[PDB]
């Protein structure tokens, strides 16, 4: 599924992501835009053999199990395929764990490079919330 901007904002807010760990809704939408372009089915392979999955591009090296990342962890205790569903519940719960591990949203390199320090409120402007 490819979300619209305000559609994804409302779904993130319903799942408790707005202001989670101090990060306003616009930060999460911005990060979803540049990680996946709002597409739940997005996947990308990394050079070390791990793969990133879903709306927020969660890495198999640490967070989910895809059965082809030797030596990796499964800290969200989830199959990586669960992060590709049209329902964002699994991706949101895992992101909550990732953002709480000490480095904030700097875990998402596209957030640090393309969202951090910008006018992130523009990503929820004009949405009915
Ligand atoms: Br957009
Ligand atoms: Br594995
Ligand atoms: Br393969
Ligand atoms: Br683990
Ligand atoms: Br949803
Ligand atoms: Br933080
Ligand atoms: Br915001
Ligand atoms: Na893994």
């Amino acid at each position: 599924k490819v979300f619209g901007r305000c559609e994804l904002a409302a779904a993130m807010k319903r799942h408790g992501l707005d202001n989670y760990r101090g990060y306003s809704l616009g930060n999460w939408v911005c990060a979803a835009k540049f990680e996946s372009n709002f597409n739940t089915q997005a996947t990308n392979r990394n050079t070390d053999g791990s793969t990133d999955y879903g709306i927020l591009q969660i890495n198999s090296r640490w967070w989910c199990n895809d059965g082809r990342t030797p030596g990796s962890r499964n800290l969200c205790n989830i199959p990586c395929s669960a992060l590709l569903s049209s329902d964002i519940t699994a991706s949101v719960n895992c992101a909550k764990k990732i953002v709480s591990d000490g480095n904030g949203m700097n875990a998402w390199v596209a957030w640090r490079n393309r969202c951090k320090g910008t006018d992130v409120q523009a990503w929820i402007r004009g949405c009915r919330l």
